[PDB]
């Protein structure tokens, strides 16, 4: 159940008054999904940690082909999920349980608020989408550095 899936790369090639050569670079691959769970209180979470294996693999992938490398290559990894309003933060510790150690945060929030995504060699990544995690929904994302 995707609904959106969007990509963020970020070069810096100056830092401290320093030109950063080659520029260091930050990707971050993020999917909003429905959430079962919504509206609903269940113990059994085996379907969101399932969905949850599939995006990290696919979320994975995404941020390695935007920088183009090979995930040998990467420094750093993490990964973070943001609940929408009617879930449950354990739906988020859920979805974040499968292995791709990597840092990981979970939250709740609204449209458009910012996540914070750790870097684990924490450093981080911001993300936001406008419009995601709606009420019912949660807006999962994974990061990678590389140089």
């Amino acid at each position: 159940k995707i609904r959106k899936i969007a990509v963020f790369i970020e070069e810096t090639r100056i830092e401290a008054g320093r030109e950063i050569s080659p520029p260091t670079r930050k990707a971050v691959a993020v999917a909003v999904i429905e959430n079962p769970f919504a509206g609903r209180y269940v113990e059994d979470l085996t379907e969101l940690m399932d969905t949850g294996a599939e995006l990290g693999a696919l979320l994975g992938e995404r941020c390695v082909q935007a920088l183009g490398i090979r995930p040998e290559q990467a420094e750093s990894y993490g990964k973070s999920a943001m609940v929408g309003e009617n879930g449950e933060l354990e739906h988020a510790a859920a979805i974040l349980h499968p292995k791709l150690l990597v840092p990981s945060s979970k939250k709740m929030g609204s449209p458009g608020q910012v996540l914070d995504v750790p870097l684990g060699h924490f450093d981080g990544i911001e993300v936001r989408l406008n419009d995601a995690p709606r009420a019912n929904e949660i807006m999962v994302a994974v990061a990678v550095t590389d140089s």
